[PDB]
């Protein structure tokens, strides 16, 4: 343990991690444990895809999805998605390939147009934008809001959901707040669902802004790494009850069950909402890929079917996660200089190493070749203020890969905490 | 010759008309000649794509399609579509299913970022922006500057392009005028095509604004109604050569050659531009749809395929636009109260009736059944300062539909005529 370790201790330990370091080298190793994409494996599940529809090309409404007209997507995988939602099939719409694109755009329409209810379009408020961002959290979510000139304000993420505590007392004083970015459930990264009292929470309390929003990005709706699905908590029911009924904006894709990139994205949220972002979504494109959302309806059959295929994925995901788990236990758990997530789904682990060592941990990691994601990369602006978080992607990788890439890892985090302990 | 007659044989032929439009009303008709969009006949050439790419999921670099990464899009369909509008690849991108989609977000970064080399954007502009807009025009063009708040400014449109006399007066005084929305080949609805010497000085002029743009929207580059496509003029090479690389974006789109909403979108600019773009595309999207671009590129082969497919479309739309020409001519041409284009290609004919009448005949035709575009449509603002102009699709409706339709229009066109001469 390196609290406990005497000063020769921790001069021969880091010198027996100097040798580890020097062999890791030698192993010219090219690894790559940065990005959160599925395996060619998991894609293998779903060809299928690759010749579907056929030549039927008609919806079970009889629409010829091969022509111009439609906005809101096709009702029959709307219905399979809204039964795994919990939202009904009018409050949710179907999209293309990227569901950022569509939470991109709404954050666009806000700055240019103002929400439905919006006093007046975001970009004409003189102090300035504010969204809260639960930290650890997705860096795509920033680069959005970073890109637009928002101001992010980060707020410790706890075991069941952020600190509502914090972010009521933030948004009752302050009128520029006016999003928070979630993916609430299996969050990227810290694989932390926010339960039903978190989000009974956010869609209750009162908010300096009259348009305040939540970011509702489920991502991981249905990527569970047991056999069990999670309940999905009914946002929008509860925030109607509030009598916020526009404040959550819910967001879902198809990208890690069909194809990454290939799949099709869906939208939801109360009528007003659907009505208002239709609106403008209008004057972008006359409409979806219908054909694409035509071979999801095909290939899916219906939610059971999801289900099936989200098993399927499981199983090639779930001993990922296990080895990740523990192979930091075998080098690390003794060292007591980290901690990570043991996450129930979702598609990351999230380590912390020791204080003050996580930008050189990565750069550690490089020279061996073990691409490591970015330090900071989970924080608004990449700015974590203890430097010591990590995000690990297992999902790509072949298992021996997996092994070896975070074996090199942990070598690296243990080299660079005594490092910074001598000093 | 209705305008040189004779009082009781005009009130005489108003009650011919009269007549001719009670027969009609008889018919109980419901037809339709608003929808640019390809016939079922049509759709029907590409259905092979409803069963592509098959098993092999890779281009021909050897990318897996299914996964995520790449914003340019595959480089083989960019190579076709390079050949066909003289773009070099590296200048040309592919997206998805929507180039207005792509022509939006262009306009929204302007107003949100600026452009490449713009002293500030577009929406730190304290005298506002405006655009040119040659009419008759595209009206969802004018939907994207009308909602952004762009103030449309309507231009004459001659027998080779727009009047650039006009143009090059107005820009050369008012740094207001960022942009020009065009369509250079068969021009939606007017037919006309830029002329070699138009796209020259348009390239050329100096403007006002440093960061002046030609919104090149050629959405009918090979889309002939003979046997021969046009050619196209390299107008991102005359405009580097002009000192101006950056003035013009190109867009394309396959919604007319394979599936309207489910084909493969294009941009084309200078590396500037096409690197501007992505830089804030990237904001919004991992990426496009590469299965798609995969399905597309096996379907055509090369840039021949594309020529053949689209004198397949020929072969259905020639027919007819002929016809729509010959019950025009038959029906009109001896009042002399109406004029229309016949064109080489594209989507649509323009027809104008006797000024003060298209409102008239829009609702005359409606109350017998024949819905027809509104007047004022491909006008921004929906302003036919002439109230003469009306457009017609003739893609989509069956052979009898469409005599049907034409006749009946006619016929309405030709009663409104009487009323107003009479008035
Ligand atoms: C919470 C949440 N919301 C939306 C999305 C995007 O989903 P859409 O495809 O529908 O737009 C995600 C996806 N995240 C992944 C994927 C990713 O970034 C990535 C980027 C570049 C190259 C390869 C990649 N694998 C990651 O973080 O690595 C996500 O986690
Ligand atoms: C001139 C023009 N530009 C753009 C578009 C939009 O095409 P897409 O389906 O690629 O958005 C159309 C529709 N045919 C059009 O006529
Ligand atoms: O939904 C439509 O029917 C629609 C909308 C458009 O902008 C079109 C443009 C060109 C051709 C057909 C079009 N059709």
């Amino acid at each position: 343990s390196f609290d406990s370790l005497s000063p020769q201790e921790l001069a021969a330990l880091h010198a027996r991690h100097q040798q580890d370091y020097a062999a890791l080298q030698g192993m010219k190793l090219a690894l790559d444990l940065t990005r959160g994409k599925p395996s060619a494996e998991q894609l293998d599940l779903s060809n299928q895809l690759l010749s579907l529809p056929g030549d039927d090309y008609r919806d079970p409404e009889g629409t010829d999805t091969r022509n111009y007209g439609g906005q809101h997507g096709l009702p029959g995988l709307r219905a399979i998605f809204a039964e795994l939602l919990g939202i009904a099939v009018p409050n949710l719409i179907a999209g293309n390939n990227s569901s950022l694109e569509l939470m991109h755009d709404i954050v666009a329409f806000s700055m240019l147009y103002g929400g439905v209810d919006s006093p007046r379009p975001w970009i004409q408020e003189q102090d300035g934008i504010k969204f809260l961002c639960p930290v650890p959290g997705y860096d795509r979510h920033f680069a959005i809001t970073e890109t637009m000139g928002i101001e992010m304000i980060p707020i410790p993420m706890l075991q069941d959901g952020p600190d509502v505590d914090l972010i009521e007392e933030l948004v009752a004083v302050d009128p520029a707040i006016k999003g928070m970015w979630t993916v609430p459930v299996f969050g990227n990264p810290s694989g932390v669902t926010y339960s039903w009292e978190t989000v009974r929470r956010l869609v209750q309390m009162r908010t300096a802004a009259p348009d305040f929003r939540l970011f509702w990005d489920n991502a991981y709706a249905v990527h569970t790494l047991t056999l069990d699905f999670p309940r999905q908590v009914d946002v929008l029911g509860l925030a109607a009850k509030a009598g916020n009924p526009n404040r959550p904006y819910v967001f879902a894709s198809t990208s890690k069950i069909t194809f990454a990139g290939g799949g099709v994205s869906f939208f939801g949220g109360s009528l007003g909402n659907i009505a208002w972002y239709l609106q403008y979504a209008g004057k972008k494109s006359i409409g979806p890929d219908k054909v694409n959302q035509l071979r999801h309806l095909r290939f899916f059959g219906d939610a059971d079917g999801v289900r099936l295929h989200m098993l399927r994925h499981q199983q090639i995901l779930a001993p990922k996660f296990a080895l990740v788990a523990e192979v930091l236990d075998q080098r690390l758990s003794e060292s007591k200089i980290a901690s990570w997530t043991e996450p129930k789904g979702g598609y990351f682990i999230s380590l912390d190493v020791l204080p003050g060592t996580a930008r050189r941990t990565v750069a550690l990691a490089k020279d061996v070749g073990i691409a490591v994601t970015e330090a900071g990369a989970s924080f608004p602006y990449r700015k974590d203020p203890d430097d010591k978080n990590i995000r690990i992607a297992p999902s790509f990788p072949s298992v021996p890969d997996l092994r070896n890439a975070v074996d090199g890892l942990a070598t690296c985090a243990l080299l660079a905490a005594t490092e910074t302990l001598l000093n």
